[PDB]
């Protein structure tokens, strides 16, 4: 059974503009997915200096990108800190209000949408390429969770038992629009990877499916 | 909760004779699952020829493998026809039994361990190179559910909470034996393939983890 929740409203707004945005750069949204990865996993790491049982739950610290044609999918996995279900909640659907009310306003004025992540709001970006994502969640303190959201007021929180099991951290499952399915081709998410990411100190891996 | 069932004793003997033996050629376990894969694959597509429904829940019909080295795992896909609980129970735990005895009489006379899937019982080839195997299996006809044994005589059914969802079909989950790991190799996985089966209708797909 899934629980609904309500977003903070101007979490709403900024999702309305930026699933509706003609703006040109739609690219950007690989670069803000992936410096979220990395900071997860700087989480995990820094907690662990004290706690090192912490990464036992899943100690090779990657960040994976799997583009699934089939189902129009892309899904940018990362093992860091992970969320409960309270942080799912919290995280993606209450702390963005701030961010993302100076962010619409920076817009208004014309700022360029890249300028997101400096707004603190940069997951967000995903609605330029997708209409819904299931951010699929591990913590060491709670069970699986899956939230969901399709840029509507509302999204869902639902406790895991029909995706693969994350030893620890969190799978943004984004479903591409249909004019944006270029980022399930591996080399079009290489040339992305390679521009705006060369600072990453974690292996960005790509999962390729080749026929033989 | 998990179910625990017997198997027919002459697998088990099968088992115990397949994981312990020290047959030289092992890599001919691959052979076998892909024409275990290929012949699940001509069932549903068979049966589709009247009830073409039954391809809705998969499409796409392929064969893929996909190695997981950090937990030391090999999988082999099919969206075949999949089997129920009740087939599961049946196919893998006891309908073996008689060419399992037929095989381990030919190997007492000196018979090929590769001929094994001329007995119809090519699947038990996979304690070659495993010590435990999960079978993840969705048919069209019942609930997603985990078959699994160690070559211990008893194996359990557990309807399935924990992996991925299958839209229609099979996983091999094998759990690769200390000194087998060259299994969990592109370059290896690709070479076997080649060798013994270059007349199978289906894509073969290899999934391969690439550092960008
Ligand atoms: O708030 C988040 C990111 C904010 C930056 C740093 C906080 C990290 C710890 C929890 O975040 C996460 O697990 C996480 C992630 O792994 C990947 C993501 O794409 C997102 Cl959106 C999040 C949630
Ligand atoms: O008995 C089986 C194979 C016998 C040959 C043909 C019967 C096919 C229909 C059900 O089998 C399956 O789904 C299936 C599969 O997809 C892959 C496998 O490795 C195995 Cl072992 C099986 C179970």
């Amino acid at each position: 059974a899934s629980e609904t929740f309500e977003f903070q409203a101007e979490i709403t707004q900024l999702m309305s503009l930026i699933i509706n945005t003609v703006y040109s750069n739609k690219e950007i949204f690989l670069r803000e997915l992936i410096s979220n990865a990395s900071d997860a996993l700087d989480k995990i790491r820094y907690k662990s200096l004290s706690d090192p049982k912490q990464l036992e739950t899943e100690p090779d610290l990657f960040i994976r990108i799997t583009p699934k044609p089939e189902q129009k999918v892309l899904e940018i996995r990362d093992s860091g800190i992970g969320m409960t279900k309270a942080e799912l909640i919290n995280n993606l659907g209450t702390i963005a209000k701030s961010g993302t009310k100076a962010f619409m306003e920076a817009l208004s004025a014309g700022a360029d949408v890249s300028m997101i992540g400096q707004f603190g709001v940069g997951f967000y970006s995903l609605f330029l390429v997708a209409d819904r994502v299931q951010v699929i969640s591990k913590s060491n303190d709670d069970e699986q969770y899956i939230w969901e959201s399709n840029a509507g007021g509302s999204f869902t929180v639902t406790l895991d038992e029909v995706n693969e099991r994350i030893g620890r951290g969190t799978i943004l499952r984004l479903f591409l629009k249909d004019d944006q399915l270029e980022y399930l081709e591996e080399k079009r998410i290489k040339e992305v990877i390679k521009k705006h990411s060369e600072f990453v100190a974690y292996p960005i891996q790509l999962v390729v499916t080749k026929e033989v």
